[PDB]
């Protein structure tokens, strides 16, 4: 998330914790909106998929630490 | 929130928007908990006072920008 979108690690970590806790897609959207254009770019990258489902797949594949870094 | 509790600004903004919208204490709790230790510490700083009421009072005292900053 940092490398590809410029998202601060602490923001990215919060987002992924929300995902893992079964938190709301709406919350995730709000936090990525608030981080600015890089967050909006990630939201757009999910495309037709929910951002939550998109990020859950990435976490399952690569682990949280790597998704944060990405 | 950012300087005293390490709540990233994007997350802090999201939290204050929930507060302003009159959203749920449980949602404020889960977002702050997702931040990690600094979020948990902000929750502890509120004591027995509703986190929502607590942050509303902080906004009344300092304004939204300064609450985010803190």
């Amino acid at each position: 998330m940092a490398k590809e979108f410029g998202i601060p690690a602490a923001v990215a970590k919060t987002v992924l914790n929300v995902v893992e806790a079964g938190g709301w897609v709406t919350t995730i959207v709000s936090i990525l909106t608030a981080v600015g254009s890089g967050g909006k770019s990630l939201l757009a990258a999910a495309g037709r998929e929910s951002i939550k489902a998109y990020l859950k797949k990435e976490i399952k594949k690569k682990g949280k630490r790597a998704v944060i870094a990405w």
